[PDB]
């Protein structure tokens, strides 16, 4: 079985780079705290005990309010009068750093105005190993450069708005099946521990870890560790991924929190680099915690050093001060668990004072404008045989497909969006928000048609093919809507347990398109989906005259689409994944059956870096629509490639901050009423064993604490660490590349130039993306696009050196409009 | 068994009143015709043989194109790029003569621009005897005065736009059950003939005939006779209703056409007053006709007098010239039977040249604006506890009910509207049109809320009550949409065979309303329906803060409603029928079982004139919402009622003939002519009349089957009640002027609908009967004097001994006010005669 080697001790924060100020303030405040106050910072108060999906108790003596952590990466979850933004995969399709940032900002503002201190997003894990993974749509793209940049911009947007962002899920949570034992049991499978992602050291560095290096470097304040194991050690106590890769090598200064039920031990996780337990209890409402009381006892009894808990408290406070949260603090002014105005203060046990729990604060501002724009700028025009834009003069318009229409249960009518009914604007699970409303394609396109005095209808039953065919025969243009949905693994829709069972259009989508195209010579297909779908059966039908993929557009869906179809917005989006002819063309099969008896299923990432386009390229398979493909209402020319060559070894000892007293200091205080199921930091009595209630208390302790796990002395700095997101020399700029881009067509719009490198060597992909931008040019206008390649951009990870090295194989650079349209290339000069 | 006495001969046209000129042109052109040409005008060419749902062959030698007849009373049926107008019941609810006129003009324009000569509408039969009748919605109101006035304005709108209107269905077709023998068989009922409406002479004069008098007097060119029998004589050969009441008493100068399959004999129908056979064959595509060949033969063999067929020709051409159709003539430029651009000329057999059958002409103009306004102006505000209008500042708006949402098969996705899916904007059957689009309440309300930056959702599955209750608990206002549908009898939706099986909301509507009102203190109910529904279980819920009935609004439905809800239009509409506590409170049960063995079911109108509010008032039963009731966003005051007393041939000419009839050999099929399969022609196979007729009863007991007087072309007496248009002209003398002051006493501009009722007195007269109304726009504080006049007809009763209208000696009173139960002003009327 794959094995996860140890790396200890858990590195302590040190004020690195842009953290210096936040760190000194954290140390100043944590130095005033008692042990039970520190522990209150690290442990949630119990599932549904307070307002937010995650909430800690804070430190009231020092005026630090409990920290409220809320989903999702696309808008506030379980709340009211908030916006519902396009999913992260739509951000990836924009290839637009500025939009990623603005969406970040607009979300952080909404969260902040609800009294939420930490947003649980953005996501870059799953990166998107498999096309049918149930949660890729929450993240960005299976390409690490594209994902890393937009993930970092999203983070900066959210944090500049005063809310701590949480880069999740760390790491290798690439499929929903078998991610949690109790879930798998509900789906008929008996496993003793969750699926283990087994991954070699080079692949993890070059693919899955790279966007987390970007997030660290961009200043992200929190990381959420994952439910799956990595080489059979759970994500939230994997000393190699958390202590070595995240903290020692990437130099992460913020705090790591568990996913909800991902916490699996007290001492083991604390020493393997976890900082925050969510939602705080061992299972929901168990009234027990691996930390809380137990972490106070673990320090008192000598097993967890004081420097470890002190460092947890310092990382947590520093992330809070780093985004300025203290200046914006207010208690959460809504409840995740009810929409009632009044309720008991502590929801799950219905205890505490009966008082106002919801204030109905409308935090939307004018964010519907950035949503509508981001939806239009993420609508990829995959095919256009001279059909779009429409003029508004088409005499009779057929709107065809359930995906154009309303959810008959209401837009929020399926809990956590766990159904596929009506237009698909948001996929399912915890990665969701309540729509304030949902503009459907039927609404926006019919309103556009009626504004020009046209005739228009919508057919939204995909088995009503008799009606579809009759109307398609009468129409000037048929706009056909289809979808494919997926989501987090605790919800199953039509037998898809989070992950998609296939890549085919749902609700009869292929038969619908053929019914319409067989009968109307101007049939235009619009796809809303979580990821790629198979288009092979109809994409080259001679009456399918255009095809668009609009992703998961959020609340302004129909308006974002009508803007594109009627030429108000010239589509500039590019596919952020590959569109293959078959499911087999992508390889990388999900693990769907137990392969390790009733032990943890074993998920070997045996393709290495070869996922999405790298895998297609290596197999010489031609995609229908490649990574980076998308059309425009204008054309662009790329010419004139120009290349120019450009000109701590030990840590401190672990500090302690403040003092730890006798057990009687930490016994429940006398006048306090303990709320049922509420998780506290306090002990029932000075008897440590009885107060822990742990059946393993004090047994074989030293044998269960890895070697080095308590060592507070100065540590070596890793060759690849020493900076933020890696050794700073990885970020030196070695080569400048420039090209001329001209708009040669007749419509103003945006080009997305893309720069790929060939690193060389028998095991390297043919091309890997490194740089891109999105540049606005009016007709005939030109501009020089210039960018630089960093030492990291030209390196591979070398397992013998434990460092990035520029290998001696000759390297090339390529510039053009997609991974398969690269008219400009050059050999790169040797650099090191 | 009820018996229908004979009245013969069938009166001939005479150029009465405004028909003088059209009649002179008709005689001049018909005087040039041969017998086979005249026959061609009276007979359709067979089901689906040409373009229009009925079409004659015309008279090509004299450049008279075939007449194209097309449904429906609310917009062009079976066509493209046309508008879908609100139903006739909505026009009733507007109480607005001007809107009725403007809707008739917008429709006539559209029909004319498609090459259609005759619109098959508007409808005042069924009048609305039973609240669950399947086609009341196509007509206006169970009240004869309200109906007759808006029917007449609708006809003047259509005809002033250059298309012949057809007043239908004449007469007493007050239910769909047992209306046609083959339809009844399709439903498991074995009957030998159609249901017989059996009605006394005074009720038919005072109720069902009255709007047809107004139609005739307003100039209607055509009348369509009905499928039912009346006293066991078929509506399209009933000499009493056709010859006596319509032609001799009301003085009708235009032509009578059959309903489709309502023609039941050649000789008998022609003598009893029918003028045109539709669609022309005996049964669809039977290639046989009671007329066509048979009518040419019936004149040749002496059974039907030449003057009778000359008169059919003269009435048909006169209706055509009267509206000026000859000046707008063009072949129908669409096909009812296919939307294809090209097709065989003759659809049913797929024969004739292969040529252009559709030109896709867009005839809609800006008719959406009159549709939008008439939908808003027909939305009756039944209850409003200071809930409406909305301001747009409502923070969260719940739109609840399938009736708010789209039809998942597309607006036209159910053939002839035969389903109740999504919002109900048009009921079912032949009285239908293709929507060019349909704006749903969901669309227009959600767009309104978004313009204000509110939050809004629509739940459109009426059994998703968990989601309904959860959203309603969150909502500032819950707008709940419910409906009840019905239509022509040839379609059955959910076991409703045209007629509605009950008056209860469809699709779980009562439960949906309770789910919302139990959870939301500001629940507003919007009803789309063909007629009244039972509101008793929830209308007085303390959380139901407003209730509206918006009828069947046609293609602008959601915009018409949003205009009212957000106060761009202050509702002025008034209920045109009564909302009772129970079905039993209306009486007037439909006949739903065979009650005459396997012969015609017998439908006795034993309540007489006591239908709708007359019945409630006679029984002292209190409606929840009375006839005439509607609220407004302002209030009106009525004061100062005052009354002021104000200051014909006896024989016809002899029946004329125009032009000549020759030998049988003149009428044999022309040798150079390809005879299209199923097409109906006027020609004879040979000079052998018996053989050419193919009639198994040819020459059988003929004299016995020709009623006494049926061939009598001599001068006839003029009936005491006849001699004018819509009756003896002395019936229209104005005898009393009434005036009252109407004031807007509230804070916003709005329309009042003052209503003038009379009590005619007598032990068996209704307590009150509507006679006058108008719809008057007033700004806040503004006052106006409303003046109208009562005619001699308005004060009379039908006296069956006299066969005339008489003002009886019981003292009469006038009552003016805002509804049939809210009449604060009353005056005794002085004796007048
Ligand atoms: C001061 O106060 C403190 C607070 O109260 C006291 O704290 C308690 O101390 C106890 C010890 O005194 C702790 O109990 C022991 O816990 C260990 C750790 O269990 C967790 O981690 C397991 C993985 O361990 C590796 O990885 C972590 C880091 O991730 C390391 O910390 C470990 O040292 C170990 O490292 C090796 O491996 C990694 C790579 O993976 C390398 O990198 C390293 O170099 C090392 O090689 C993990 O598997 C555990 O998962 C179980 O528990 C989860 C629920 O918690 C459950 O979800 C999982 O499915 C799994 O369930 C199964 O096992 C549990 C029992 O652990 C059963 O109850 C359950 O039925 C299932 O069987 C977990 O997340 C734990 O291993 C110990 O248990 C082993 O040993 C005891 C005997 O001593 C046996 O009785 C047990 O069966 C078990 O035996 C297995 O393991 C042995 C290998 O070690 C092997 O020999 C056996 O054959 C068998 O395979 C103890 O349970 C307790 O956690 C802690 N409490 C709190 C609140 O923190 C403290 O004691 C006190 N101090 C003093 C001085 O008084
Ligand atoms: C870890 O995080 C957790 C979660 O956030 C922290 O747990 C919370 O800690 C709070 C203390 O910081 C504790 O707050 C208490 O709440 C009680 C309930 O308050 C609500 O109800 C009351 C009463 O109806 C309303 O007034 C109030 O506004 C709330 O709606 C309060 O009643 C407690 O008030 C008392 O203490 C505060 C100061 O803490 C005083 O200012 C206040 O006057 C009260 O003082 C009396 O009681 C205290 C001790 O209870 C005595 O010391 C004092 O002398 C007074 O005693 C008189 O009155 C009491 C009865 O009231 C009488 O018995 C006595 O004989 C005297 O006559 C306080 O406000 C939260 O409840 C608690 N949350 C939960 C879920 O448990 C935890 O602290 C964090 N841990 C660390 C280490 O940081
Ligand atoms: C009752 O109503 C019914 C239904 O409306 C009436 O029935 C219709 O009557 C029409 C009038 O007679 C009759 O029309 C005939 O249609 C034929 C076919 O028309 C179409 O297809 C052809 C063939 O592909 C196309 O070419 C044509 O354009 C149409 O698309 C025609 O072939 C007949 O046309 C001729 O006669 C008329 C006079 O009516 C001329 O004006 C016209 O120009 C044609 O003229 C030639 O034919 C006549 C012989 O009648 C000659 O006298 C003349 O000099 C021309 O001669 C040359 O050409 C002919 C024919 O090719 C040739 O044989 C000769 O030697 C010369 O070379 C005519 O148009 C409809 O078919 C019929 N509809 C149905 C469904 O049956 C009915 O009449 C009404 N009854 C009454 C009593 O009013
Ligand atoms: C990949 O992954 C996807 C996602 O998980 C998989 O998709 C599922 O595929 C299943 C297997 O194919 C799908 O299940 C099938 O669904 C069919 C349709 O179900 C729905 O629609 C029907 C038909 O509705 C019409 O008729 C109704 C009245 O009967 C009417 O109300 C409705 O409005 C429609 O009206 C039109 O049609 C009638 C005439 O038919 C006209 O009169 C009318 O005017 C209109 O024109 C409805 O009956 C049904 O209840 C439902 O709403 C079912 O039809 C399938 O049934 C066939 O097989 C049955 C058992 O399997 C058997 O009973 C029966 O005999 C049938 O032959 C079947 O349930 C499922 O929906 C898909 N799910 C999604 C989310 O898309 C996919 O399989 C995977 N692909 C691969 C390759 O693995
Ligand atoms: C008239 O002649 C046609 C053509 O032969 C024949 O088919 C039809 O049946 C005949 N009609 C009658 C009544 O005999």
């Amino acid at each position: 079985l794959a094995f996860s080697p140890p790396f200890y001790p858990s590195p302590w924060a040190n004020g690195q780079g842009e953290w210096a100020e936040a760190y000194q303030r954290a140390v100043a405040i944590v130095s005033q705290m008692t042990l039970d106050e520190k522990v209150n910072l690290t442990t949630g108060t119990g599932w549904e005990l307070e307002k937010c999906v995650g909430q800690t108790g804070g430190v009231p003596r020092l005026n630090i309010g409990g920290m409220c952590l809320q989903d999702s990466p696309l808008g506030i979850r379980d709340s009211d009068y908030n916006s519902a933004f396009p999913a992260g995969v739509n951000v990836a399709a924009t290839w637009d750093k500025n939009l990623a940032y603005l969406r970040g900002q607009a979300m952080g503002q909404e969260f902040s105005d609800k009294g939420i201190d930490v947003q649980l997003g953005p996501a870059a894990g799953p990166l998107g190993r498999s096309p049918d993974g149930g949660r890729n749509w929450e993240g960005f793209s299976p390409d690490p450069a594209l994902t890393g940049v937009l993930f970092a911009e999203t983070i900066k947007g959210i944090q500049d708005a005063g809310v701590v962002a949480t880069a999740k899920h760390y790491i290798l949570n690439e499929q929903e099946h078998f991610r949690q034992v109790a879930e798998a049991a509900g789906y008929g499978f008996n496993i003793s521990d969750t699926i283990s992602s087994n991954v070699d050291d080079k692949t993890i560095h070059e693919m899955y870890l790279w966007p987390f290096a970007d997030a660290v470097r961009a200043g992200v304040g929190a990381i959420m560790c994952s439910y799956n194991q990595i080489n059979n050690s759970y994500g939230c106590q994997n000393s190699y991924t958390l202590n070595k890769l995240l903290k020692a090598e990437l130099g992460f200064q913020g705090f790591v929190m568990s996913d909800w039920g991902a916490h699996h031990s007290g001492v083991g996780s604390a020493l393997a680099g976890l900082d925050m337990s969510m939602p705080g209890d061992i299972t929901f409402d168990s009234a027990t915690s691996f930390w809380g009381t137990n972490l106070t006892i673990a320090v008192l009894n000598g097993t967890v050093p004081q420097w470890r808990v002190d460092d947890m408290a310092v990382r947590i406070m520093a992330a809070y001060y780093k985004v300025g949260r203290d200046r914006l603090y207010q208690p959460p002014n809504f409840s995740s668990w009810t929409r009632d105005e009044y309720g008991f203060k502590y929801f799950y046990p219905q205890e505490g004072p009966y008082e106002k729990v919801n204030h109905f604060v409308n935090v939307q501002r004018n964010h519907s404008e950035v949503i509508r724009k981001l939806g239009a700028d993420s609508t990829v025009l995959l095919k256009n045989n001279n059909a779009l834009p429409l003029t508004g003069k088409e005499r009779k318009v057929a709107i065809l497909g359930e995906d154009a229409g309303s959810n008959s249960y209401g837009a929020n009518g399926c809990s956590d969006r766990g159904c596929d009914n009506g237009t698909l604007a948001m996929a399912w699970g915890s990665g969701t928000a309540e729509f304030p409303y949902l503009v459907t394609p039927e609404q926006a396109i019919q309103a556009e048609v009626l504004k020009h005095k046209g005739s228009v209808y919508a057919i939204t039953d995909n088995w009503a093919l008799s009606q579809v065919e009759t109307l398609a025969k009468q129409a000037s243009v048929s706009l056909v809507f289809v979808n494919s949905d997926a989501g987090e693994g605790y919800i199953s829709v039509d037998g898809n347990e989070g992950d998609r069972n296939n890549l085919t259009l749902w609700k009869n989508g292929d038969n619908l398109i053929k019914a319409a195209a067989n009968n109307c010579n101007n049939t235009i297909v619009v796809i809303h989906s979580v990821g790629p779908v198979l288009v092979d059966e109809w994409y080259d039908h001679p009456n399918v005259t255009a095809i668009l993929w609009a992703g998961l557009p959020g609340q302004e869906s129909g308006n974002s689409l009508a803007d594109v179809l009627y030429g108000r917005v010239n589509p500039g989006a590019k596919s952020p994944f590959t569109w293959g002819k078959t499911r087999e063309a992508y390889g990388d099969y999900l693990v769907r059956e137990l392969n390790n008896g009733n032990g943890a299923p074993q998920d070997d990432f045996s393709e290495g870096v070869f996922i999405d386009y790298r895998g297609f390229d290596k197999r010489n398979e031609t995609p229908i629509y490649e990574f980076g493909h998308g059309l425009s209402y204008t054309t662009f020319n790329y010419s004139g490639l120009h290349i120019q060559v450009l000109n701590a070894t030990e840590t401190g000892a672990a500090p302690t901050f403040g003092q730890v007293g006798n057990a009687s200091d930490y016994v429940y205080p006398e006048g306090l009423t303990r709320i049922s199921k509420f998780i506290y930091p306090w002990l029932n009595s000075t008897d440590l064993k009885a107060s822990s209630g742990d059946p393993y208390y004090g047994v074989d302790t030293a044998e269960h604490v890895p070697e080095g796990a308590t060592d507070g002395s100065p540590q070596p700095v890793l060759p690849a660490g020493g900076g933020s997101g890696g050794n700073p020399r990885l970020y030196d700029e070695l080569i400048r590349v420039s090209v001329t881009v001209k708009n040669t067509g007749r419509v103003a719009g945006d080009a997305v130039p893309q720069l790929y490198v060939s690193l060389g060597g028998p095991n390297e992909p043919k091309v890997v993306l490194r740089k891109f931008d999105r540049l606005t040019l009016k007709p005939s206008e030109e501009t020089v696009w210039t960018t630089t390649l960093t030492r990291r951009d030209l390196s591979n990870w070398d397992v013998a050196a434990q460092d990035w090295v520029i290998t001696s194989y000759p390297k090339k650079v390529h510039v053009g409009s997609s991974s398969r349209q690269l008219p400009l290339h050059a050999a790169l000069p040797k650099v090191q």
